[PDB]
């Protein structure tokens, strides 16, 4: 209700793709499901909840459907394809937290927001395209898509195989932050942000959709601190941060602050991750959060996950 | 604005589409411009504004390229493509607004929200799909692509051409209403129910959604009255509903009353027509909630508020 501190929560791939299942419908609500589950834990322990998640396999598929049929209907840009995934994920989302509401016998008051991101169109990322979008092939399969279609480049993601990259720019403002705001005043689950946000740039006062995909942990951070948040949490499929056998459990700012500089996240899909943590914990003073999915409540309680922490 | 009066607007094919128009994205992109302007002197008079919208180019489109591109990406199903769409057409509607605000240096204030509709997994659209979607056929192109394409059906759209044809079950439950008249309270420019809403069934206390687009002006009538908004107005390319098209009889629809409507609608005079399920919708509104209900053109859409033209429908 209106007593409950507020918690952004970032969901990840597996709240919707687990390690190589194929992204048809079904599979992926299953999955949102079992999320939206966790999530209603939250909910009923009281505390006003943000949740955004990440796009990368979703917008992937559907700029590789745009591309596939682009001589049987117009092909629509990045940005486009962007706004419908969030369409897609935030249905999703949106539906299964409904039905656990109802479930419960709890009337259903949560919405998904279409989300615009502002960033900067001069950005590095925009001429070396880093973010990883769509399912996994090998380079067997990734040599002949680039053979094929020279535009586009695949890179090894984390072991997993070969996959399609993007341009990733920081994000600089949540375009609907006041909207966003006026829901959790009135005590709405909100979904957000989905894929970082339609990345957007604005000038002469004109905002208009660029090509690219945001990091949605980055995104997520900025979220949260514009909204003044208590806690920001970045869920995974695993406990906590690791290394190399170091597990990160309650730490301060300033160790993690200074693990990150001897690159213990320069080799995890973490770094940035831990990278979205710190600058929330260091703008706002509040912990933030990076755990399992799956104990999610445990780490807001306090018995689990990575915590970090103000000096 | 806080004292403002809600008026909930649905509009048409031409807020993104126009003559045989193309449906690239920088056309329709112009196209919201271009509604967003008119849009914009509703707020400025000071109303509250739900805005809402059709999906039939936009969804079939989406579907079309789900189809086209199946053997190499897993093919969603007509309720995904419908929030695909939602998404789509709300970013661009949510940006167009932003950008008609910021020019005239009042700030942003407006919001697209992904919307889920319930109806009746019986009803019998199910058993008779008739919703035109996507692109024009010729009657060949299209024969060529029911024997290629077993199931999915396609119907001559008003002497115009051939198109793919779905499921239209009437709308029975905005599932989002709640958070809408919160939003709308707090004096936020809402964008939702684009294309009608995604169709969901609710079974066992279960939503899930079934392959359909819902009429969305029947939906928007529907959601002006759970908000028992003040005014529900259907945007058209036509400044009035009409009667007996072509005679020297050719009469137009101006103001006029809820009984005299209702009997006009009775005898069949919107029957074979794009405005049957506008007057339908209007008629609703009106009947349940006593308020003004107006069918214009985008371009003239102030002044049937203020009153000066359009098809205003009043009770008795």
């Amino acid at each position: 209700m209106s007593a409950g501190k507020t918690v952004v929560i970032a969901l990840g791939g597996n709240a919707m793709l687990q390690a190589k299942e194929k992204g048809d419908y079904d599979t992926q609500r299953k999955n949102v499901e079992i999320a939206a589950s966790e999530i209603y834990k939250i909910h009923k322990a009281g505390y006003k909840v943000v949740l955004t998640s990440g796009n990368g396999p979703q917008v992937g598929a559907i700029k590789l459907q745009n591309q596939a049929a682009a001589g049987v209907s117009p092909e629509m840009p990045l940005h486009v394809c962007g706004a419908m995934s969030q369409g897609f994920i935030g249905y999703m989302m949106s539906q299964a937290m409904d039905n656990v509401f109802c479930a419960n016998n709890e009337p259903a008051n949560c919405v998904t927001c279409v989300t615009q991101t502002l960033v900067d169109p001069k950005d590095q990322a925009f001429t070396n395209p880093t973010k990883p979008v769509g399912r996994f092939y090998t380079e067997q399969e990734a040599k002949d898509l680039m053979a094929a279609n020279p535009g586009k480049i695949l890179r090894e993601d984390a072991g997993r195989g070969w996959r399609v990259v993007v341009p990733s720019p920081r994000p600089l403002e949540i375009v609907e932050y006041g909207v966003i705001k006026t829901l959790i005043d009135n005590n709405v689950l909100v979904i957000c942000t989905n894929g970082g946000g339609i990345p957007c740039k604005r000038e002469n006062k004109v905002i208009s959709g660029v090509d690219a995909v945001i990091d949605k942990d980055l995104a997520t951070s900025l979220l949260a601190k514009t909204l003044n948040s208590d806690y920001l949490m970045i869920l995974t499929d695993v406990l906590n941060a690791c290394i190399n056998e170091r597990k990160l459990e309650e730490i301060k700012l300033s160790e993690i602050l200074a693990l990150e500089k001897d690159g213990h996240f320069a080799a995890g899909s973490m770094g940035p991750k831990v990278r979205a943590a710190i600058e929330f914990t260091q703008a706002t003073g509040k912990m933030s959060i990076i755990t399992s999915l799956s104990t999610a409540v445990d780490a807001l309680n306090g018995k689990c996950g990575t915590r970090i922490i103000k000096d």
